[PDB]
């Protein structure tokens, strides 16, 4: 490695073409490309550095019910009438969920005792042998016991050590208790930041209207709702939902730029039903929850439970804020680089595949309108160089009655040459500019071939003819003799390159026949690389040998030029 | 389909250039992309595969507080002295977030029954007909009745059953009272799992004394806290906030790498301020919830309701692991090779810029300093072979006075060419390893020209001199009659490619007639591309007619190659 | 900018090699890239458009326990016998995550006064002066007075002002208390919704048997568990976590296509344990907390405070719904195509590394097994065409007596030519289709050199000779003759490109003098590019100057080309 080999910069060689229809189609490409990514940057705003968001909700509801019910205490029944307000309907979850009680179902004077089991479906008992002592299972309000008890005149359960009197399992109330729930209202404060881009906002403004109602249309930027207003929009029927709660979710987009010439962040409400929309004869299709208060009197713990159904609001915040930024730009202009190439590849593929050489069979004269697409033929012949690999099996023989050369890529197995066949190829047209300037052997149809002096085995190569069919020699012709079997001229030929070189020399015969083979495939195989593998015939060799002889030892045959 | 079709290889065609500023700018460009794709990879840990964490977080605050108030209940009102504990100011929440209590408003004695509202601002009422029974509103402590009842002396309200006696609106005490929270303590606790990695650990380490407190200096990682100094650290007040509570957050971040060599994975400690900062005049400033504690006395259920003002501390747990990872490598290593092209777009962007002919004209002479840049054209000569597309419409025109050839892609619509003008176009250059080789009609200048036979329409194509102005016509020289009109020479081309045609062939003439119109071409036009498409004179065309003469049918004209 | 340079389109310029082993590997790598990202495609389903899910989970924990215990109370103690149920080990969390109470310990009868503090490890005190009032501190149950007084005969202790008879620190009690929960079951019933699908749907589904546990293999889509088997499939104990309370972690896993052909959307449960292994000697190793059960008899407020330990378990809902989407399949079909450039690539570095040229020298007769692979050397002269840069100080040389030529890029400062040395290049051989038709100074070896005329500052480039040794001139030949010198040959190539010019001009000779130059390079330097920058040897020169003089003026030298 030389100092020179680093500053060797290595660069791509192109072709440019003239054509209308190319550069028409190349500018539609690039343009349409162009529209499609500029359109793509202004919709969704990919020069603006994005970041998600912080929040914080507070929940407060507001509303009063009134309940008439006969309630049941020690024995005794009797109509109640009661008052719901914000602290009993309400649990202090303190987050972004929050929860609404439309229905409930209580048992109260409980004390731990022993007491009969009531008497579910199919928990009949009239046998005190057939109880086991000390076991638990689920839907069971307590520890069995050994011993039995009547809980009624007739009737016959297992005794339970738990809290007396046991609840009884009974199905929900309908119609529901808090079905005035439908009118309550909600108060939903959420603060919102963007650390990143150093922002803070909160949904509410100045100036509005507390005794305001949320509005699809109407009010929008209300932050307070109606319960009802909720289930309505979507077309669920709180009623329904009130004897066995469901829940429900809130969801609050914000989506925002933060630029000075484009700034509006405002929230939008959304609701959906994440429970599923439960009917008869489903399994498990309601939401509750028990819960106690406790307290004593008169020297005695004692409890009142509330199995309480009701609705569960999950409120639900996402968004992202967006603020003008400079690298996100370069970015973007960095990726599309790789999609502008779409011109290019497409007109490489139609050239490459009109220049099939066989759409002027038969698609050409079917359709008789693709006619002069056929120019991109002359393309591919000024863009792609065919070449083949030098190997020792290479061979190309030309023949003078046929127009065309023939490639041999095949070993020969002792087989003679010219009885073999092998792909045609066509021969290249000649450099015009120097062009202006101006008895016999079985496989010999030219009559003057000779047989081979080489060894048997590799002999068959040198076997040949000038002339496939009988009739005429290449050898009987003026041309061959001013050309190849001219000693002035390959003189001429040979001080062209080393004009010092003496002409008396004794070794200098062989030179010039050296050059007599050249002076043949130059001839008839005009590339230097179809010249350095090409193989004369017998009759040629042999007139070239007697007029430029060896006599020392035995001419040698076709070297590998490398 | 061919299988000698399936093994071919396309490889593109590339030059080699040997400059040193060129080779300078390529390596400067590689060696600051890979210093740049280094740091980059260094300092984001690219190498790294990061997954994020599952985190769990517990709390627990200490601290004791004493208040002296001035209690109401029953009409008899006593200064009372109480003290609050951590089961006091607390809630069992149970999650990432805990609460604090700083200030409270109570109201006791409460029984379901009928009672007068207290008189609000705008609240009065002095006639019994302007209520309505059965009425619900926000803001209203209970149901109204149609019946009326004296809330005091000279006082009148509207009766309502719901709790008595019943709460009144006041704004939050102020000083607070339990603003000896500044004082009170924290401790969080949390483990955080990196799953992939397999990965737990905690917060907490071995040896902390558990009487520390967290400083942003002295005691970092000890995750004791003292609620003033969580203010104190952002500027805030709490005596202020205390009033009218609000939301705080602690943000809890980890970041570390999971490797043997670099293991430092400690939690950083950041505040910040989730509400808003309220001030006199908002609408909704403060932070505070209704929570009631129910008993009952004497067979009488009652309750003591609680508007609690108090902070709300928001934990949240952010943060990556990464450990190391051979395929990520791979990944980026993968990524860098398209940005890798900058030196070649770069320069082939210099070349095709310096290389638009448009320099030398006027900013080389202005400038005086970028003359030897003019050597980049050379380069393009080197690396762009322009070419115009084959079609019936183009032509090439050339006269011996002019230096230049003339193009012309336009049809004619019967005008007599060489009065249209087309674009210029040099002639290339001869390879000179040949060249070492060694009366009359109107439009016609020449004085030699004959008038075309071919039909009225196609004729004015022929049309043409060799010369456009007068004095001197090109088949007077003698080179003329040394190459084309030579009858050897062109028998001898024509055995150049057919050796064994014979010279007594009557359509042997016609033959040298053609080859005679290739060898003017040649001549003037040098390029076989430009050549088959070159348009003779006249006056070279009837010499070489009336040398190589047709008898049978008129002369054709110039067909269209392909 | 004209209107012809808008439709010029411009393309790659290539060769095409036919070789069986590129195009095998080349065929080979595209096989198994398709495989590749077909296998990608097929396995990660990046044909689909995925969207995370919306979940919402509700839990429900069922069963009873017995506890025995010692309770004290009014320094009465007694044997007491409870019961704990649903609502007395759980809390209304109404959330995600949810409790369980595993122990307990209890302080009942609190009322607000003054007593002494229960004397803890190091809390003794002897001393009323040591006290201090109003001081409080964590660990402490009050606030201190400074009075003194007795918690017990033979004890002495300070006074607080606080709940009383005050709490005093205890271990946790082993054997736990509610050790049967791990007996108890748990339903858990999560319902997802993904929006953009448009598809919500429930992990419960008809039929299943509500007297089911969940089991890893038996019985895997049963949402009801067992609190033993969650610690039982990880390795823990029950038992030894309920003194000392720790978090436990269930993770539900969403994985499935929304796809006809195949349809299957079932979770996968899988367990962890969040909190930290914990021992013996460990810090802070349990979740504990505490709350207070108020209540007040015969006009006094009381409470009953219980310090709970337990575990929390945090449920985990992940997951994503993919569907089938056109989109994506494009933008990964956009994805794999620079992905195809391999073969390319790995076939381009081979050729280049296999052309070094240094491989001839040491590596093939050492391994002697890749000699053929020298091909690939044929290939980078069909491919890199190399060039140099014209510059000033470029010159080229070239002595008959050696085979090759000599460079010189380096100034002279007034040094002799053919003195200084430059690297070496070899000539390119002739288009052969052109071939085949047909007393002195110091510094010269020839014998024929002149001295220089012009100025003494730029004179020594033109000090030259024809031959680096002695014995030979070049102009002795009789090719020099017949090339250069006759004066017909010349005038010839002169009218082969102005057929026109008279030949009695007078400064035609000049002219012709020039064209000798040109005819002396190309018999040497064979390239037109390296002939324009050749420089001649004095004999040569003055020889030619002599057949072709000039009277005027003094000859100048060799002027740059551009
Ligand atoms: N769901 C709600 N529906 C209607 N009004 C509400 C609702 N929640 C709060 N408000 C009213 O809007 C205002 C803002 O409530 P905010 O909590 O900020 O003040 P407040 O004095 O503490 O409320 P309160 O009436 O309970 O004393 C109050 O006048 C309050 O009466
Ligand atoms: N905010 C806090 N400030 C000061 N010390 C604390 C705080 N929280 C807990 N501790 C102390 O740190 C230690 C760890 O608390 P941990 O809950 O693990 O044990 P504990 O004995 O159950 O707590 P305690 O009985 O005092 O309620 C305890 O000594 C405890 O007194
Ligand atoms: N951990 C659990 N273990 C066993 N069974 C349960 C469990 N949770 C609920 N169930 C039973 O499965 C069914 C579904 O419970 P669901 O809440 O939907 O109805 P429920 O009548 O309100 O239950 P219950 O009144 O017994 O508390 C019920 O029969 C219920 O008894
Ligand atoms: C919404 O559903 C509720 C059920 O909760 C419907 O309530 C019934 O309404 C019908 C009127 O068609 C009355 O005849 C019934 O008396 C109502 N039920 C009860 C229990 O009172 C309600 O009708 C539905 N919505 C509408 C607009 O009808
Ligand atoms: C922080 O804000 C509080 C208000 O809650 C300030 O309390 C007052 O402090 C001033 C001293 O400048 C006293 O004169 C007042 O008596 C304080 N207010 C009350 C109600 O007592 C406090 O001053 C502020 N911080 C500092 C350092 O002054
Ligand atoms: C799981 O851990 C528990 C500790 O909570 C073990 O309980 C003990 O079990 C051994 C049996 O090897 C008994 O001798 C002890 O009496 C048990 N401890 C108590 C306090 O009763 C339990 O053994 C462990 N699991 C197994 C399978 O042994
Ligand atoms: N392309 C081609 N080259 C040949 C042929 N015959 C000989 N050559 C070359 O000519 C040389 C051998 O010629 P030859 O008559 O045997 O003379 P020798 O070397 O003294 O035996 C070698 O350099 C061969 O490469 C032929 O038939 N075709
Ligand atoms: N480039 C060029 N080719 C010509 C011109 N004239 C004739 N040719 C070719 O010469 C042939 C016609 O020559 P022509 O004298 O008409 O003989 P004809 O074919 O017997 O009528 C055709 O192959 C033409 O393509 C010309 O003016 N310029
Ligand atoms: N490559 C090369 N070109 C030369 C050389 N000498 C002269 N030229 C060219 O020939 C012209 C000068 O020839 P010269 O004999 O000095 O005649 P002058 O122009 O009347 O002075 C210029 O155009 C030179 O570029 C030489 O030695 N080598
Ligand atoms: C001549 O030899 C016939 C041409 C053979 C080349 C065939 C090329 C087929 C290209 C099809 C590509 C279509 C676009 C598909 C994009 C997804
Ligand atoms: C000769 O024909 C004149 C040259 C015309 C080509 C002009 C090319 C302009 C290229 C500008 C690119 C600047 C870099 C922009 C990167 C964002
Ligand atoms: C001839 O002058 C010698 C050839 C010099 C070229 C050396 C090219 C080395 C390429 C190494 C690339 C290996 C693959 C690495 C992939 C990560
Ligand atoms: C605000 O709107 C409400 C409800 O629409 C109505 O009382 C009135 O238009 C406004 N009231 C006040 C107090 O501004
Ligand atoms: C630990 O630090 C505390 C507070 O700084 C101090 O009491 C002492 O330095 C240490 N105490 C113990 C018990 O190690
Ligand atoms: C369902 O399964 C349970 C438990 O395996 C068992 O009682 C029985 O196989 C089925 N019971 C009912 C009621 O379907
Ligand atoms: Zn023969
Ligand atoms: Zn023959
Ligand atoms: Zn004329
Ligand atoms: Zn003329
Ligand atoms: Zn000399
Ligand atoms: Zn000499």
């Amino acid at each position: 490695c030389s100092w020179n080999d680093v500053f060797q910069y290595e660069t791509n060689k192109v072709t440019r073409i003239q054509s209308v229809n190319y550069g028409t189609i190349k500018w539609i490409l690039h343009m349409t490309v162009f529209s499609y990514v500029s359109f793509a940057l202004m919709s969704d705003k990919l020069y603006q550095r994005k970041e998600p968001l912080i929040s914080s909700v507070h929940t407060k509801v507001k509303g009063v019910a009134e309940v008439t019910e006969n309630v049941t205490e020690g024995g005794v029944t009797k109509l109640v009438h009661g008052i719901f307000d914000t602290a009993d309907y309400t649990l202090p979850l303190q987050g972004n969920s929050f929860f609404v009680m439309t229905n409930y179902l209580k048992s109260e004077g409980q004390e731990q005792k022993l007491c009969p089991e009531y008497p579910s479906r199919g928990k009949q008992c009239h046998s005190d042998q057939g109880c086991i002592k000390g076991w638990m299972d689920p839907q069971s309000k307590g520890i069995q016991t050994g011993r039995c008890i009547p809980y009624d005149q007739k009737r016959k359960t297992c005794e339970i050590f738990a809290w007396c009197p046991a609840e009884e399992g009974k199905e929900a109330p309908r119609p529901a208790l808090l079905r005035s729930a439908e009118n309550f209202t909600v108060l939903i404060k959420n603060n919102i930041d963007f650390p990143g881009h150093n922002y803070t906002t909160r949904n509410i403004l100045p100036g509005m209207n507390i005794s305001c109602t949320f509005h699809k249309t109407w009010n929008p930027q209300c932050p307070i709702f109606r319960l009802g207003d909720i289930f309505q929009e979507i077309g669920e029927n709180f009623t329904e939902v009130a004897v066995q709660g469901g829940i429900m979710g809130i969801e609050i987009y914000w989506d925002c730029n933060l630029d000075s010439w484009s700034h509006r962040c405002q929230p939008k409400y959304s609701f959906r039903r994440l429970d599923d929309k439960y009917t008869n004869e489903s399994l498990f299709p309601g939401y509750n929850f028990r819960y106690a208060k406790y307290y004593k009197e008169n020297g005695m713990e004692k409890r009142t439970l509330i199995k309480a159904f009701g609705v569960r609001f999950d409120i639900l915040v996402f968004g992202t804020g967006g603020k003008f930024d400079i690298i996100q730009l370069v970015v973007y202009i960095g990726s599309t680089l790789s999609y502008f190439g779409l011109a290019t590849v497409c007109i490489d593929l139609i050239i490459n595949t009109y220049a099939s050489t066989c759409c002027r069979s038969r698609v050409y004269p079917s359709c008789k309108c693709c006619e002069p697409c056929a120019v991109n033929e002359y393309y591919y012949r000024k863009k792609c160089e065919p070449i083949v690999e030098p190997k020792p099996t290479l061979k190309y023989v030309s023949f003078v009655d046929e127009p065309h050369i023939w490639m041999v890529d095949q070993q020969l197995l002792g087989k003679s040459l010219q009885d073999v066949k092998g792909q045609e190829v066509p021969r290249p047209q000649t450099d015009f500019l120097e062009l202006s300037r101006l008895d016999s052997p079985d496989w010999c149809q030219c009559g003057n071939c000779l047989p081979s002096q080489l060894p048997e085995n590799r002999r068959a190569l040198e076997e040949l003819c000038c002339r496939r069919k009988p009739g005429q020699c290449i050898t009987t012709s003026e041309l061959f003799s001013k050309i190849v079997l001219s000693r002035e001229a390959l003189q001429l030929l040979l001080l062209y390159q080393e004009p010092l070189l003496a002409l008396e020399g004794e070794a200098i015969n062989s030179k010039l026949r050296h050059c007599a083979y050249r002076s043949y495939a130059t001839w008839r195989f005009v590339s230097q690389d179809m010249a350095d593998f090409a193989i004369l015939p017998s009759c040629c060799r042999w007139k070239i040998r007697k007029e430029f002889p060896k006599t020392q030892g035995q001419y040698s045959g076709f070297k590998y030029p490398y």
